[PDB]
C-alpha cells in the first residue's frame, strides 16, 4: 500500500516476491501465472493470511502557522488468501483464488490543519480467480485468468485550515482595509477544521483478464511472462472510475543444486504517464524434506514528481527484505511463515498549499497451510 499490494502468499512473502512467476513449490503461485497450473499434478490447496504493520508518519507546518504532523496515519491489516488448483488431463489444468492486489489506507483526525487532503481513505479489494492452462509440451505451457474484483472505497476530507488561509489572502489585500473585508475574513476563519468537506462510499465490481506463458528449459530450470489486464471500477456513488493499472511481469527459477533455487523477477507498471517498476532477487534453501529457508530482496522505483504526489496516498520508492520457512508435516500438508520488513524513503511532499514530509516503513507477518489431496 501502495497502493498495489504482493501479499497473494505468504512463502511468496518471505522471498520477498521475486520470480512469483516461475516457482511452483505450492499453489499460491498460480494467482501469479495462471500458465504454472501444469507443474501440478495432484489437486493443491493453500490458505493463510498476511498481517501488515505499517508506521506512516507526516511532518510540517502549514503557512497558516498550524501544524501538519501527523503520526501513525496507516493503521494495520490482514491480507487473506485461498487458493486451489487441479490436474484435469495430461495436457489440461485450472485453479482458482481470492486474493488483493490492491488497497490502501490513511486517517487523520477530522481536526487536522491539512484536512483538505488528508482525511480518510480506504480502499479495500478482492480478486477472484478462474484459470485455466494448456500444456504443448514438456517446455511450453500457456495459462489464461479471469477476474472478478471488488472493491470498497471511503472517502472523507475536511476543511482544516482553509479558511484561515482565506482570511490571511483577505485581510493581505486593499480589502483587508475595509469593513466588508474583515468581517468577510473573520466568516473565512471561523469555519471549522472539522467541517465535513467532501464523503464518498462505494462498492463495485470491475472484472479483467490474466495471460502467461512458461518456458521450461528442465525440471530445474524456468522462466515466465506474464500479464495482469487493467481494471476499471464504476461507483455511481457520489463520476467516478476507479483504475487498477496493467502489470507485466518476467521471472525466473534455478534449481542450481538439490538444495539451492534462486528467483527473480522485474514487474512493470503503468497507470494513469507515470510508471513504476519493480525488481526482485531472492534464494531457498531446500535443507531436508520437513525444512525449507526462504529469503530475499526487492526494490520498486515509481519517480513522481512531488507535486504529483500525495500525503493520503503514500507512494515512495521501497526497499523489501524478507525470511521465512516451511515446515512440511508429510508430503502432503505443510506450513509457511513469512517475514518482510519494508522501508519507504523519507519525501517531500507538495500538495494544495501545504508542504509535508512523509516517511513510511512496515512490518508484515504470513501464515499459510498447504495441502495437497490424493494421498501421498
Ligand atoms: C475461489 C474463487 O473462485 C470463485 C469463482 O468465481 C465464480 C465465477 O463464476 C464463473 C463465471 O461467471
Ligand atoms: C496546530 O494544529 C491545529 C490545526 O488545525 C487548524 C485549525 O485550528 C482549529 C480550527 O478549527 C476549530
Ligand atoms: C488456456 C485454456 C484455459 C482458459 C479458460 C479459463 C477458465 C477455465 O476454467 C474452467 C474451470 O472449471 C473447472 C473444471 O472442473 C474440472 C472438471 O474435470 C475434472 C476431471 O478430472
Ligand atoms: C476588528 C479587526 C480584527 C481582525 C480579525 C480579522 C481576522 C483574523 O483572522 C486572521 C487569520 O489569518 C491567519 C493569518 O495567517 C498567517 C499569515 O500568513 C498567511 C498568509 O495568508
Ligand atoms: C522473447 C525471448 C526472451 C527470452 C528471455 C528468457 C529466455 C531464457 O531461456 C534462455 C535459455 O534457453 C535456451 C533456449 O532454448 C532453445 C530455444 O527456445 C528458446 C525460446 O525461449
Ligand atoms: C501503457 O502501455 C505501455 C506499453 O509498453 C509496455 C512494455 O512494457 C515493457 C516492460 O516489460 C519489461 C519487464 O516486464
Amino acid at each position: 500500500a501502495g497502493f498495489q499490494l504482493n501479499e497473494f502468499s505468504s512463502s511468496g512473502l518471505g522471498r520477498a516476491y521475486s520470480g512469483e512467476g516461475a516457482i511452483a513449490d505450492d499453489a499460491g503461485n498460480v494467482s501469479r501465472n495462471p500458465a504454472l497450473i501444469t507443474m501440478f499434478d495432484r489437486p493443491t490447496f493453500s490458505a493463510g493470511a498476511v498481517y501488515i504493520d505499517p508506521d506512516v508518519n507526516i511532518s510540517g507546518t502549514s503557512p497558516s502557522g498550524r501544524s501538519l504532523k501527523a503520526d501513525n496515519i496507516a493503521p494495520t491489516a490482514w491480507v487473506p488468501n485461498m487458493h486451489f488448483v487441479a490436474p484435469i488431463n495430461d495436457q489440461f489444468g485450472w485453479g482458482a483464488s481470492i486474493t488483493s492486489n490492491y488497497g490502501l489506507a490513511t486517517e487523520f483526525n477530522d481536526t487536522y490543519a491539512g484536512g483538505s487532503v488528508g482525511g480518510t481513505t480506504d480502499l479495500e479489494t478482492m480478486n477472484l480467480n478462474l484459470s485455466g492452462a494448456y500444456r504443448l509440451n514438456n517446455a511450453w505451457s500457456f495459462g489464461l485468468g479471469f477476474n472478478a474484483v471488488y472493491a470498497r472505497a471511503k472517502i472523507e476530507r475536511f476543511a482544516g485550515d482553509l479558511g484561515q488561509l482565506v482570511a490571511g489572502q483577505i485581510m493581505q489585500s486593499p480589502a483587508g482595509q475595509t469593513q466588508q473585508g474583515q468581517a468577510l475574513a473573520a466568516t473565512a476563519n471561523g469555519i471549522d477544521s472539522n467541517t465535513k468537506t467532501a464523503h464518498l462510499n462505494g462498492n463495485q465490481w470491475g472484472f479483467g483478464w490474466n495471460a502467461g506463458i512458461l518456458y521450461e528449459l528442465d525440471k530445474n530450470n524456468r522462466y515466465a511472462l506474464t500479464y495482469r489486464s487493467e481494471v476499471k471500477i464504476d461507483f455511481k456513488g457520489n463520476y467516478l472510475t476507479l483504475n487498477l493499472p496493467e502489470m507485466w511481469e518476467v521471472s525466473g527459477y534455478n534449481r542450481v543444486d538439490p538444495q539451492w533455487a534462486i528467483h527473480y523477477s522485474l514487474a512493470y507498471t503503468s497507470w494513469s504517464f507515470k510508471d513504476a517498476y519493480r525488481i526482485a532477487l531472492g534464494t531457498t534453501y531446500y535443507y531436508d524434506d520437513n525444512w525449507t529457508f526462504r529469503t530475499g530482496i526487492a526494490f520498486r522505483d515509481s519517480p513522481v514528481p512531488a507535486q504529483n504526489r500525495s500525503i493520503s496516498i503514500p507512494d515512495q520508492d521501497r526497499f523489501w527484505l524478507s525470511a521465512g520457512t516451511t515446515y512440511a508435516f508429510n508430503k502432503d500438508a505443510s506450513v509457511d511463515v513469512g517475514v518482510s520488513y519494508m522501508h519507504g524513503q523519507s519525501v517531500k511532499i507538495n500538495e494544495g498549499p501545504y508542504q509535508f514530509e512523509s516517511e513510511g516503513k512496515a512490518w508484515l507477518f504470513g501464515t499459510n497451510f498447504n495441502y495437497a489431496f490424493h494421498h501421498h
